């Protein structure tokens, strides 16, 4: 097609710009937070990188407290917004490359953020640039909005939308294709414990596993104080690993037993296709004679969290043909002698699920075990009529170059789209490709990247040039 050929003509520029942006470790770090770096050095630097190539290419930019900003492209009354985030999730062990040193092979590019969300953003970016290079007659302005905190708390767009212009129409290239006109409600809360003797066979000293609500933990570590004979615990733990097909290991160190479990990290919108390292370790600890609190902590996990991806053990198993299942992820698990423990849960649900009702019932159920709920942000399900001219306008672009007649459907990602009333999430991913978002060895294919660019090219054209 006219568009695919055009794009190929930029294949090398796109790869270079992407590389640059992949090379920036824009993972949030609150220990370096500053007014200059609200969420740390990384995200800040990634934002400015977008300002650079922008400037390089002649586009005007506008920043907002170094937490988010826009790029201006078009000319006219209306403004098509395109919401990209440039922050990224941390990367764990087991990588076959440096997560933040992009590798580029014949077929793909390897690096954290290739798939979500650096790959798309830029693909989006070159759509504008290409048009502009064509000296087109813009009939609408284009605001590429870049956020730096979307993967965590929404500090980026929350601020951006207090003072800045709200686009008249917009999409986020940061879920799936071929359109995503709806998204489950996203939520996060904590299950916190309470304190409460006689020198048990084992005392749990600490437990850490998992860092982000929106990721399945692939690492878990427990520090255990053994009382008398511990060769049993080792042999047992090593059998536990084998039986469950896990990686991990054990070291006694300063007279203390360090139990470690590797798992498989996966996006939190779906934990069932991953292996929660934290939950398994706790499943294992359940077989020991432990101090009362550790025992209560472990029991809780096994009663409510373990092997319960769809909130089943929480009396929250619920489903809809339209927006799907309720999913519950345990992204954060911590415990210590003084304060522990804590379960951080990422629960998502379809329109119709009564969160508060559910959440409030569970809160009373849980009292007796000495636990309590601590709600975090709660953002409601987001729906845009598949048929809205906007959506059909984007889909047409997908269908013309893909010919996949599939209907726009509704995932549970948690994109930027719901920032706009008719906000939608438009692509990135082809049914064609491996969804390694939030996983190790994350990569994007040249094919996808380029074919995405091309579709973004025709769509943004159809939509801002052609009247
Ligand atoms: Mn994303
Ligand atoms: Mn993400």
């Amino acid at each position: 097609s006219m568009w695919k050929e055009k794009v190929q003509q930029y294949e090398d520029q796109i790869i270079n710009d992407l590389k640059g942006l992949l090379a920036i470790e824009s993972v949030r770090d609150d220990a370096k937070a500053s007014e200059d770096a609200p969420v740390g050095p990384g995200p800040r630097k990634a934002l400015d990188y977008m300002y650079e190539i922008a400037h390089r290419d002649g586009f005007t930019t506008h920043d907002v407290d170094h937490i988010a900003g826009r790029i201006e492209a078009g000319k006219g009354n209306d403004v098509l917004g395109i919401l990209c985030h440039v922050d990224v999730v941390p990367a764990g062990d087991g990588w076959d490359s440096n997560p933040f040193e992009p590798v580029v092979t014949e077929d793909a590019i390897i690096a954290r953020g290739t798939l979500d969300d650096k790959g798309p953003t830029i693909a989006a970016y070159y759509a504008i640039k290409i048009l502009e290079d064509m000296n087109v007659d813009w009939k609408k302005r284009i605001h590429m909005i870049i956020g730096t905190d979307e993967e965590s708390d929404w500090k980026c767009t929350d601020r951006y939308f207090k003072t800045e212009e709200m686009p008249t129409l917009g999409f986020a290239p940061d879920a799936e294709f071929p359109c995503i006109h709806g998204e489950k409600g996203i939520t996060t809360f904590d299950l916190v414990q309470n304190k409460l003797q006689d020198e048990p066979d084992y005392e749990l000293i600490t437990f850490k596993s998992g860092e982000r609500y929106n990721m399945v933990p692939d690492h878990a570590e427990a520090r255990v104080l053994v009382k008398e004979n511990m060769t049993d615990v080792i042999q047992d733990f090593e059998y536990f690993l084998e039986q469950n097909h896990l990686q991990g290991d054990s070291t006694v160190d300063s007279g203390i037993l360090v139990l470690t479990v590797e798992g498989k990290a996966v996006h939190g919108m779906d934990p069932s296709i991953g292996v929660n390292a934290g939950l398994y370790l706790l499943k294992f600890l359940a077989s020991l004679n432990l101090d009362n609190n550790a025992q209560a902590f472990v029991a809780f996990s096994n009663r409510y969290l373990f092997n319960s991806d769809f909130g089943e053990k929480m009396g929250m198993k619920f489903h809809t043909d339209v927006m799907g299942d309720v999913t519950t992820n345990i992204g954060v698990i911590t415990y210590d002698n003084e304060n522990a423990g804590l379960f951080g849960i990422n629960l998502r649900y379809p329109e119709g699920f009564e969160f508060e009702k559910a959440m409030d019932r569970f809160a009373n159920e849980i009292q007796q075990y000495g636990f309590e709920v601590k709600l975090g942000k709660v953002q409601p399900p987001h729906y845009v009529d598949k048929n809205d001219p906007f959506v059909q306008k984007l889909v047409t672009a997908y269908r013309n170059q893909t010919n996949d007649m599939t209907e726009p459907y509704t995932i549970g990602g948690g994109t930027y789209a719901r920032n706009l009333d008719k906000g939608v999430a438009f692509g990135a991913m082809f049914s064609d490709s491996e969804d390694l978002m939030h996983q190790k060895n994350e990569y994007i294919t040249k094919k996808q990247l380029f074919n995405a660019t091309s579709i973004y090219l025709e769509a943004i054209y159809s939509l801002c040039v052609e009247e």
